[PDB]
């Protein structure tokens, strides 16, 4: 079959509001952040505008097909498949999606979605104009799916932090580290996993002593 | 059955425009605010910009299913469900929902919806810069349903008021008290239950 | 023996959201009454005011009536399932920000009430806002496409305390509010358009 | 028949995505503007904010009905009708439609749509503070329909230029002239018509 | 055959969510930007605000029809057609489309979509206040379709960069070059084609 088939058959088996739990185990969702820009820093309100590619991967076997005589990958609108309800806990604005909202689907069910998002956060901005720089931490995890339904882990990949960071930004990234956590709230006895991304950055062109 | 059948049935029996009233009693809705941040405050205009989690709970028995051998909790888009028409009587901006608009439904018909919201209000800001701080009161209750259709009560959760409040904020929380109240309009005898959330806060300082 | 669901269903099957509920030929009599709640961004230089008001809108569609002797007399219904007056604030300079859930209240006699809380910017006389006499900002609301024979507006001059629901925390206070009614004829359509002109007399607070 | 029947037919015959070409002639679209306010002038960046009524008329015979035993005209949501894809060429902000998006359809097929729009334009603001004022020119015409598909002409009237212009604006209209124009693009050999509206305005003097 | 049939047929054959690939050769999409305005520029943050016409073209054979006795072109809502998933790799604000979202389709299946877009970008603004000016580069290409699926090339046509540029802008265009280019991301092998538009502009001012 061709691509027109693959989409047709995907539109059938897929249920965008039904999380693809396999057997009985959380859907493993990987979240890796690639910072592109730092636009508005306010050391007085501790708020920063950030631009980043949120690489998100997970598997949905209800999507898998045979790619022997058909493409191994196709681009699909995210409104046509289940997507993790991730949220940035310390975000103070809705996530502004800058790119077309298409996901990449492989015939084995692996799914990739990597939007470029622009968002404002509440975090530690103090130190931004100092050698050590400021460290702003961003918490991302599912909003309604606890640890047994969704587990989030930082796609561990020793990659250059400023690999895609605009060379024209007033800031420079000193260092980015992705960590995994687990919070239990009052509503429920089960834990909610998340990933803390600590972005260490500072202003460029500071005077030397 | 699996999560798909559950979600299938929920979607097939849910009446998003009909208030789920069992018998003649109103729908019991619980509303609890958890302050996450205080973004901008203006003492001169008595206006504040705040972020909070609006824990909301109610019941809809028609949605219930047998969880003997199946999941007894699923995530559901609120557009597929009846949701209480709550409004902040003193909000000067429409609520900005920052999180995925999904509710959580237990097999017993209990529905939990807790959106993180950013919204501006017209309240008393005086004293924000004093040790006593200021006390901004926020009233939330149904907009069109009165006491016989919807009852509102604070989810008494003896917990820390700053448990989830941002440490990087410029303000700090002195105390939060959520009291049950009621509003009435000249035209009519009917009353609308609400919850008065008193946020006692002040600007961080050591002087 | 009808539950709210049966009530809504009968409404959804007879109400025509895009069709004005005209009786015979007579125009649909709409009532418009504003209740001010707050006055925010005021500018005497540019003559622009930011206001929050409850816009009480009432009319009737008897085809939606039912017997409430042993059933609910009213129900809340999404305005999208109903026909609603195409009202517009003529001197507004920003589209209205509806702060409340967009639900209407339909009564068993066919009466329909819709009261959204609205935040909207207006172009009006702001001079003297800081004088004992204050400023008088006039707001004109009326149908945008329905002329006097299809829709008529009546300011429900339900004498009340003008600042009854007005924010105490506002930097301003209401001195007096007056509901007026007017009619205009544009070079498009022979018959006139009816509107209600609300005069808002307010001023900056300050002990003196 | 009744208004509901009329709206029923319209929804049936009308093809909102198809231009109502009579015979094989282009659809004649009259465009006229009635300035209501001038809000955010900036003589440095040559940008202005304007509120205006865009009187737009045209014909769509495939919507006509027998008004012998029925109303002559009705209000219709523009989503149920084909509408000219007009764009203000020098606009720098999307149009902010401040009014209910209903058009007026007459029995013969005449359509009138007049939204109040607020939009920011890039044009000559120089001299706004002088006595002769400035002259900002706004160009409005179809975006994808050329001369042989759509023709636009300024249907002027006997109305005063500031007949509906707010007296509370910091600016006053000195004169408005609306000329028809025509441009050819690399796209294709056929040109596109547009109305060019010139607004001569100035900041109000002092006592 | 009239326009009603052409659109009706498009609605029957068009797959807006399926890339119209001929056999296995990538879809040939042409991009070229026409600068209309430069509204804001920050010498310190290296950010510009601009307005441009993004002339885009490609082939969709399944849309073809016979125009021997009907029109060979029609304006169609892009929501009824597959559209290239282009994105500006260095944009810091999502595109604000200023014009009606209608594409033009020729009887031979060729599609032309030219929206006027206002968008914010991160690029080199240094030298913008000098005679040689600054050079801001904008990279545009598919977001998810690598080279084997989509190829992008500039409509390299000798012309006047300032042809449709606003005379009321505070800036002026000195030269615009559009080069093809590609980008491969560590992860995966396949590369993503893109068009690199270099805008050489400067602040205008006799001195
Ligand atoms: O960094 N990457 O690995 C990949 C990319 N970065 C920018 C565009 N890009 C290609 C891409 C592939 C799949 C998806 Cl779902 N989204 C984007
Ligand atoms: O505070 N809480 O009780 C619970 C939560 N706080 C942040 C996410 N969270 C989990 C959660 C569960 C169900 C629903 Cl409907 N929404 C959110
Ligand atoms: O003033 N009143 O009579 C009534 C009200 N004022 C604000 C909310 N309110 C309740 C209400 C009633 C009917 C409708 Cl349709 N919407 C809201
Ligand atoms: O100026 N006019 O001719 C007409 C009007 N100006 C403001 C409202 N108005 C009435 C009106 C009629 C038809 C339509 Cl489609 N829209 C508005
Ligand atoms: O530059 N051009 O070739 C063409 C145009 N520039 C502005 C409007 N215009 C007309 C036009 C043609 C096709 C399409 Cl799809 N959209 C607009």
């Amino acid at each position: 079959a061709d691509r027109a088939d693959i989409l047709y058959n995907i539109r059938q088996t897929s249920r965008p509001d039904v999380i693809p739990t396999q057997r009985d185990r959380p859907v493993a969702v990987s979240v890796s952040l690639k910072f592109i820009n730092i636009l508005e820093v306010n050391e007085i309100t501790n708020e920063v505008d950030v631009v980043f590619w949120q690489r998100t991967t997970w598997s949905d076997r209800t999507l898998a097909w045979d790619s022997s005589h058909s493409p191994d990958q196709v681009s699909v609108p995210i409104s046509s498949l289940w997507v993790p309800d991730l949220a940035a806990y310390n975000a103070i604005s809705k996530p502004e999606v800058l790119t077309p909202q298409l996901a990449r689907v492989v015939s084995d069910g692996e799914v990739l979605y990597m939007p470029s998002i622009r968002q404002r956060f509440s975090c530690d901005v103090s130190g931004v104009d100092t050698e050590s720089g400021a460290t702003c931490r961003i918490k991302i995890g599912s909003w309604t799916h606890h640890s047994r339904e969704i587990s989030v882990d930082p796609t561990t990949e020793n990659s250059d932090d400023s690999e895609y960071f605009s060379q024209y930004s007033r800031f420079e990234i000193l260092d980015v580290t992705q960590k995994k956590n687990s919070v239990t709230y009052s509503c429920c006895p089960e834990a909610y996993e998340d990933v803390e991304v600590s972005l260490n950055f500072r202003k460029k062109g500071r005077s030397e002593i």
